[PDB]
């Protein structure tokens, strides 16, 4: 099996313990990592931070411990309007002028692929989705001639019904990527204000209407559409969304005011990373919808839906059982990277769970 995780790049400027340069990777934890936002620039690929070919090169001597690690950087992301990414994508001009230019700029740096993630294709975008993925991959074929291993390309794709339906065509694009990360993270989405869960397996007794929004719903549709099992990799998060409350009412739907109060180092309103939700416990309520089989907390007017080892490990059999290709893991820095939160003694708990569920058969 794969493990796919991405490093983010502004996790080194986090104060204190929570900063994260490569340098905390477990070069033998994961099988593949991703280092997350490249920008575009000039429709060229091109750095984003100032030291970035400083912490490329770091990320990529993980290699020299372990000669089967494969790294990818990653192009979009959330800070890149997708408005961008469509400009480029729509005009068969600078098309070609960006695919031309990824392979170079991989090579100098020691990646060995190229990763997609355009958040949110629209409507009007996915016959040149289509057009970017096709050629781009056909260009790295030809790149491979030079008689270097073949680079490789993959891209990170949304997880509700609505989002595949209206700007992926699924069965085009499993065609010509070597795995296709499955976002299945972002389902309570941005607006709601009612409680919710982000990452719920299964769809819930006490959920009627909603149905398309859950881990299970959106593998099997994905292989329903085209995916091969063999190329769908399924999003785990290793952080939590939290919740202001607006009542003592705590439970199951319960009303909101708006997004959780910020981590004392993730510093941003809505996000916990695994590490921060290992101290909101102490003094937290805990509490799990077994129908979904996730866990929420709460303390005060706080409450946060976030993944424990017990939840993850749980998503890993899921995953295998249906026989996908592996799982992807949303933050390698935003799980315990230092081990030195979360009780016990383990180095990324989060991460090492699906990895010993992935190895065990
Ligand atoms: C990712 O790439 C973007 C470019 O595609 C960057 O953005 C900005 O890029 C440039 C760089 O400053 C800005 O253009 C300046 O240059 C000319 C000089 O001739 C000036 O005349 C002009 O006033 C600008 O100051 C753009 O304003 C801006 N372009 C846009 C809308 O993307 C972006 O910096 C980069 N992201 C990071 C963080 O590296």
């Amino acid at each position: 099996y794969k493990l796919i995780c991405y490093y983010t790049s502004w996790s080194q400027y986090r104060e204190g313990d929570g900063s994260c340069f490569p340098d905390a990777i477990d070069p033998f934890l994961c099988t593949h990592v991703i280092y997350s936002f490249a920008n575009i620039s000039n429709n060229e690929i091109d750095t984003w931070e100032w030291n970035d070919v400083t912490l490329y090169d770091t990320l990529n001597t993980l290699k020299n411990r372990n000669p089967k690690l494969k790294t990818l950087l990653s192009v979009g992301g959330w800070n890149f309007g997708p408005e961008r990414f469509s400009k480029i994508a729509s005009k068969t001009q600078s098309r070609r002028t960006f695919i031309k230019s990824v392979p170079p700029f991989l090579r100098t740096h020691g990646f060995d692929g190229l990763d997609l993630a355009w958040l949110y294709p629209g409507r009007r975008d996915k016959r040149h989705l289509t057009a970017l993925v096709k050629e781009m991959k056909a260009e790295f074929a030809r790149e491979a001639q030079a008689g270097t291993e073949r680079l490789l390309l993959s891209a990170a794709v949304s997880a509700g019904k609505i989002a595949i339906d209206r700007g992926y065509d699924i069965a085009q694009i499993s065609r010509h990527l070597d795995f296709i990360s499955l976002l299945t993270y972002d389902f309570h989405g941005a607006w709601r204000q009612t409680v919710g869960h982000h990452s719920p397996l299964f769809r819930g007794n006490s959920d009627a209407s909603s149905r398309f929004s859950n881990a299970d719903y959106a593998v099997s549709y994905m292989l329903r559409l085209g995916a091969p099992a063999n190329k769908l990799v399924m999003g785990i998060p290793t952080f939590g969304r939290s919740f202001t409350l607006a009542s003592s009412k705590t439970d199951v739907g319960a009303p909101i005011s708006g997004p959780g109060i910020p981590g004392r180092f993730t510093k941003e309103k809505g996000i916990l990373a695994y590490y921060e939700i290992c101290d909101f416990l102490h003094g937290a309520t805990t509490h799990r919808f077994r129908d979904q089989q996730v866990p929420y907390a709460t303390k005060g007017n706080q409450w946060v839906a976030y993944d424990d080892q017990e939840s993850v490990k749980n998503k890993a059999r899921y995953l295998k059982n249906r026989q996908l290709a592996g799982a992807m893991v949303w933050a390698l820095d935003l799980d315990d990277f230092r081990g030195t939160f979360c009780g016990q003694n383990l180095t990324f708990p989060l991460t090492s769970a699906v990895k010993d569920v992935l190895a065990r058969v």
